[PDB]
């Protein structure tokens, strides 16, 4: 398709290594480049980590209001709402919403914890059908996007298949579903990726991921204004382990998607 000519051009112009899964909600069309490639998910992880903590509160209803005790020796690299609270304590919500939203790394630790261990978050995963999605380590560690390596990777195909499941299926119940949405629709850190290639009169709800070799992520979910929505995923990844992140070319492939429905 001239879709695929276009996302391998801006590949080879960018210099990395780029990953793409759309899921069209309207006829269930895929459009996929480098569909089933291992990329580091980095912080796009979260997303599982909260959707597995809002399916045990289907079960314990009170779940996402048990506070939780920050203490100093949680904080890692970059904890721009935990440290807000640290010496306190927050609930599995507002770490849900902090993770999320602002891409807290000691918030992400929490829920990991919360579910036994990476090994909890990946068991999500394979129960609503993920059998591609593997959490191997906790914060800061996922984000190494070591070349080759296994650990903390998923395909762009799988993660759109499962984010569908998640936020327009009924992987997940109908209030904890909503909630998902909404802390998707409210994310923070996501105005130069994804968001940057579509009309400004789209809702969308992204969760942005970023660790070394320049990985640059977004997934999201898309509300076109009159339209059925859409799942993009856009993983981006690049040769040099110091290399700078690459926001652009997550727009550019978004801006090429839309080009088209």
């Amino acid at each position: 398709s001239a879709v695929q000519q276009k996302l391998a051009a801006l590949e080879k112009s960018s210099g990395g290594r780029l990953g793409v899964a759309l899921i069209d909600t309207a006829d269930n069309t895929q459009v996929l480049y480098r569909g089933d490639e291992r990329f580091p998910m980095c912080s796009t992880s979260k997303v599982m980590a909260a959707a597995a903590v809002l399916k045990q509160s289907e079960t314990q209803k009170q779940l996402l209001n048990q506070p939780v005790e920050i203490k100093p020796a949680d904080l890692v690299n970059y904890n721009p709402i935990a440290e807000k609270h640290v010496n306190g304590t927050m609930t599995l919500a507002e770490l849900s919403a902090a993770a999320l939203q602002y891409s807290d790394n000691t918030a992400m630790n929490k829920l990991i914890a919360q579910l036994g261990g990476p090994g909890g978050v990946t068991a999500f995963a394979r129960a609503i059908g993920d059998e591609t999605f593997r959490l191997d380590r906790t914060e800061p560690t996922l984000n190494t996007a070591i070349p080759g390596d296994p650990r903390d990777t998923t395909t762009p195909r799988a993660m759109a298949q499962t984010l569908r499941q998640l936020t327009l299926g009924h992987a997940l119940g109908e209030t904890q579903r909503a909630q998902l949405v909404t802390w998707l629709k409210g994310n923070t850190t996501g105005a130069a990726s994804i968001r940057a290639g579509l009309p400004t009169s789209w809702t969308v709800g992204d969760k942005t991921g970023s660790g070394d070799y320049g990985t640059t992520n977004d997934i999201a979910v898309i509300w076109p204004q009159g339209r059925a929505p859409l799942v993009l995923v856009t993983y981006f990844t690049q040769p040099q382990q110091n290399a700078e992140s690459r926001r652009d070319v997550l727009a550019s492939a978004a801006r090429i998607i839309a080009e088209g429905l």
